């Protein structure tokens, strides 16, 4: 879970292109950091503040070599229809980051974010280039407003990998 | 785990006073936010960068109404002896925040941070005034260097509770 | 399963009105016969020949006191968006019979029609006014083309309840 | 069950000849469609309306390349004695289709038609040339009167295999 | 099993009268000794040497206050048809002792005489007026020829209950 | 149990010689019939009527090619001491048939004659030259007085193996 | 096991009197210390060095208020016969301390001294007046020669209860 | 447990040198006898009467070829800090025998001395050169005062291995 590799997955996905494909978490090993996020459902009457805020800050994730992956229990076909629905009609519009489909609910379950065997709870999961979990943000920290905070944690992660931790001055073995 | 209450505990503890007592996570409900952190062991030759950095920033946690709780699998007696050992001799000195004792390893286990049924992995767990988990920081984000980041997440949490999430401008039900 | 009551359910639903509600199979006891049907997913590129054929023959089901219930693993929100998508754009249009939502997949599972813990297989289940299964049609009999056959089975069911079975002429106890 | 092959069996049987043999459901693969039917017991005082009606329509099943298989928990020896009992004395007479014997009750159990670990419930199971279930008719649809309906479903099955389903006119991907 | 009461049962039965009823092993407590016997099947081509030999010696069992109970996995309806079939046509004729029906196979199973979850093995079980097993005869001792031996064991049982065991002359505590 | 081979055993034993050895039930296959008998304990104040009666009739068992095996949960050492105790002092004297020792209670358990995980119940088990159980005599038929009856069953067994069962005169397939 | 009460038992026993009775370990609570010892079997050809050495030192146990209890898997009847066998004939003679009988092997099992579900291993178990285990002596310390050592441990136990442990001179909290 | 080898272990350890290493119980096979002892915790306010008494008698164990091993659930790092704390400040000082670390609590558990999945109970375990348990001393016999008694048991063990047990004079097979 937090000891070694993040739970692996092989899922169906709608790319920025609106073309379908398969995405495995291992595809990003030694290539990109992954910001995997969960949301409950497509097409609801609760505004999709996290998908939109994250997509609005897509270039900030790309500059930091981070692959954004949005995940819900909906099918890839539902994801595509929600992208073909404009924001003015309750849709997400043509977002440019990938939406993965957790139709069997196994992904949500492996990340311990599945609510009453039905929908995923809101969660932000940062995974490093080796496939190791660095953070899990939930509840009042898993909001669209949290984008600025996620990017600061990515900068801290990237800074920590480069320089390591610091020792208290007066401490000695 | 991330759905409702954080795993409950009733543990032995060494207070800032160097006096012993009992601490329950529920003692802080409707009183304080809790920053529960784990570290593997007392008395090792790896500098205690997280205990010291957090204690150096104690006043920043108090101003934000956050109770700092340090936890390892060591006994309260070992915690006390490590506080009575100065930094120059490999100790932590008289830190002013509480060190809880997870002698049965049940706390570490309930937070899924127990490594090979022996020691806890490094972790920072932020819990709100209702006893609900807001974040879990691990691996390269569970360093002493992370203090600035923890406080920014507390400020975001506190800001999010006050104002809620924001909706994309052009989105409509 | 086929001995007494059909598996019970309490599900979310999109009515003919495009209004949301809850539907329990027991709501129809002593009121209506139920033709519960399953299909895999909303929004796919396989034409929805069964939803459309059944809705086109809705008045034939109403005259025979049969409540049509369509079911897939999609949410009620997805069902509503697929109804708000016209046939020319790959939608189902404003169908006048109820679409129930099996978001937890428990309904499909109870009827033994859940394929690889993901989607429901095509199935037509006829249930009497006492809540007892009369038929299960699957595979090459669970097609849109089958509507004429379903109605003939309803007429046979209704005729059998009224008159009972017939005995061979020359047979004697 | 309804996903791939119908439950397989290897049973003792009384043929039209009144000779004994073994019948496996797989014997009919790529040869015949199978109409497997269950009834509770031989020699009862309830007239055998389903065995007799089906045998009276045997030529209609043969013209449609359908093998009729009657099944109860009785032995092949009991089946033979019931065939050697004329209709006027409470028997079935010399029927020309096969009666299989489910002495261990394993067949009934695999088709989920075993009542209180004793006798099979009335059921009509249509199986295609590949050994896949197409329908299950039970309760008020598992009557002798249902013969006309079974044959119409066979005609629909055979028609559906030849031509496939039909798409709604105005629907487009 | 052999410690206290013989396995209890409540079964369907064909009496000497050819009338149907229910028989419980407990009906005979404080009334009769019971000679419960098992055989595999009715209507086979193996002569029913045990049913016939026992019925031919019925008066010898009645004089010794023994109730004869024949048991197989066949239904009461099959038992009745086999009694209505004369010996010359492979039947048992109008036997005057009761044939019980073990349709669920639970009786055979409780006496550990059920062969491959299908038919009962040949067995002679003598039960006393308190419902306690006195003997089990099987294999080459469970033959029709064994009648003379069964009656000698009943005489020994009845003699042993009246007088108890005998002590060796020269033995002393 | 009664289907094929009697439960196998390899036990410690006191022979007629008062010498110790090992006895396996399989040693007698194709050589002797075995009359295995159980009794609760050595050295009690209940006279050993079955050991003594059987030993007094030893020559009758030898003439019929039957190996007598007495069994209790006592050790071979206890068996030997009870044989070295004369009948006048509560012993069995120098009996000439084998006493096997069921120190682990596994033999009694395999024959379903173990009472409250402590001692064996009285039982007479006749086993043929192929190692198959022919009878089990218990309770009021497992007395010392039963010797005459055991020998009559051996004569019937031996007669049945030679000539088989007899068919009723007027019966025909 | 070693935390609170020693495993409880209610066993059959042969007293010094050669009279039979029942012994419960709880009978000695607040009355006597108990030296419970195990040995494999009565009547063997291995001299009973532990029973004899302990009985020869009986008065040393009585002066120290210790109840000696000898235990093996043999019956009380075997124990009595071994006491009625003199030492010159391989017996134990009239020992004056109690021999308990572990016929079900449950006592040996509860003390973890049961060897291959057959006999108890040699063991000396000292139990205090509150029913708490103070020592377990096994293998090369569970010999008849060990009597002097057992009594020294009883003297140490009794001395430790009276005066408690001693603290190192220069040690301070 | 007491049948063959004492539970094996591979543990971290602080040697007399104050250097760290690994200790396996098997390292001492065919070399030394082992006196493995357990105590609950380092750094408590209960004086360490057993560690100190045993270390004060170290030369008596060395002369008898006995390796002293002290064990608690504390880490090797805590053990080292307690040795670097003088007796006057509540420490153990520079003891010259090994302290093993049972950080996972698996050793305590294998010896059945783990109290409430937290700390080990006081116990003295003597193990021979073949790795076989000879004694377990607990409760009021597991005190610092017990050193004189432990050494007398070692002398008895060593004497018993050399000369074996003694037979009662008048006893004969």
């Amino acid at each position: 879970y937090f000891q070694g590799q993040a739970p692996s997955f092989k899922a169906e996905a709608v790319f920025g292109d609106n073309t379908f494909g398969e995405v495995s978490l291992s595809d990003f090993i030694g290539k990109k950091y992954v910001l995997l996020y969960f949301y409950p459902l497509d097409f609801t009457f609760v505004c999709p503040s996290e998908i939109i805020a994250l997509d609005k800050a897509l270039d900030s994730f790309k500059e930091r070599n981070v692959e954004l992956l949005g995940c819900s229990v909906d099918s890839k076909f539902t994801h595509l229809a929600w992208k073909k629905t404009p924001l003015s009609q309750g849709g997400i519009g043509n977002i440019k980051h990938t939406l993965i489909s957790d139709i069997s609910k196994s992904i949500a379950r492996s990340y311990d974010v599945l609510f009453n065997e039905s929908v995923a709870l809101r969660a932000f999961v940062l995974i490093d280039k080796q496939g190791v979990v660095q953070h899990l943000l939930v509840n009042n920290l898993a909001l669209g407003r949290s984008v600025d905070e996620i990017l600061r944690l990515i900068d801290a992660l990237q800074h920590h990998e480069k320089y390591g931790d610091v020792c208290p001055a007066n401490w000695q073995k």
